[PDB]
């Protein structure tokens, strides 16, 4: 389907049980969550925006469902203001930019 | 055209008569440019970005080309990691989310 860019494109994502209602955001390189718990390693790593750096913790290989699809993908977990799906999920589903 | 996310979604934008580069950014409700020289008078705006708050300076009525399509809007000034077109300005040329 098309998603019309009048409002915040915002969607519902499953990921590690949890439903957490996030950002389709094609400036964004990766998802970047709200602190939560996630199963297996992570490193340490600084994230920039506008306003600064943030310090999350990058899980690899995540399963997460959005848009009816079922992809795999890196999660950064931190004190960001709002959950971002980021371009290394929206690639997988397909997702694209069209004018 | 349809735009991939695979690599950053970069595109060329004219304002001010020369040429610049900017991030399609779906996840921005409104348009942040490197610093730069615009006509008229400019009011404050205070906005969030993942790392924090800044302060920039608000033009209205700006004529900026994007992708080579024609539109005239608001256009903040600040300091922001990359220029970015916000959702203020991919609605007035017909950008929408596909999959
Ligand atoms: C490495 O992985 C990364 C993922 C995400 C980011 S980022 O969040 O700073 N970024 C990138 C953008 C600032 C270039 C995404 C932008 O679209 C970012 C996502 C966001 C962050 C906080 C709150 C709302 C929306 N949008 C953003 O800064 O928008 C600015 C400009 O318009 C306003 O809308 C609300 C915030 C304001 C950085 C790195």
């Amino acid at each position: 389907p098309q998603i019309t860019l009048w409002q915040r494109p915002l969607v519902t994502i499953k990921i590690g049980g949890q439903l957490k209602e996030a950002l389709l955001d094609t400036g964004a390189d990766d998802t970047v969550l709200e602190e939560m718990s996630l199963p297996g390693r992570w490193k340490p790593k600084m994230i920039g925006g506008i306003g600064g750096f943030i310090k999350v913790r990058q899980y690899d290989q995540i399963l997460i469902e959005i848009c009816g699809h079922k992809a795999i993908g890196t999660v950064l977990v931190g004190p960001t203001p709002v959950n971002i799906i980021g371009r290394n999920l929206l690639t997988q589903i397909g997702m694209t930019l069209n004018f």
